[PDB]
């Protein structure tokens, strides 16, 4: 349960150290928490969205950082959101919304 408060900080935490290599977690672990989440189930969501989004944020495989985090969590938000609504910002706050209860 990633708290109010505790989202800023595990975010945060990623620019302040500079974690890349420090409780890394592979590109594998991060397609699961979008698909565990289901944000991005990559069942009846685009590839156009999602592959280019991994392709962009972090380039290889292992992982990347607080910026490239919060530029793939806003273009997966953002692939349906915008088709319909259009402002991504609402479809992240339904994410950590939704994740909040959904432990």
């Amino acid at each position: 349960n990633w708290d109010d408060a505790d989202v800023k900080k595990r975010w945060d935490a990623f620019t302040k150290f500079g974690a890349a290599t420090a409780t890394e977690m592979t590109g594998k672990n991060f397609d699961k928490w979008l698909k565990d989440a289901g944000v991005l189930d990559n069942k009846a969501i685009t590839g156009t969205m999602t592959g280019i989004a991994f392709s962009k944020v972090t380039g290889p495989k292992k992982k990347a950082t607080f910026d490239e985090t919060k530029k793939v969590l806003a273009f997966v938000a953002e692939d349906r959101a915008r088709q319909s609504k259009k402002p991504i910002q609402d479809e992240l706050d339904a994410i950590t919304e939704k994740l909040a209860k959904l432990e």
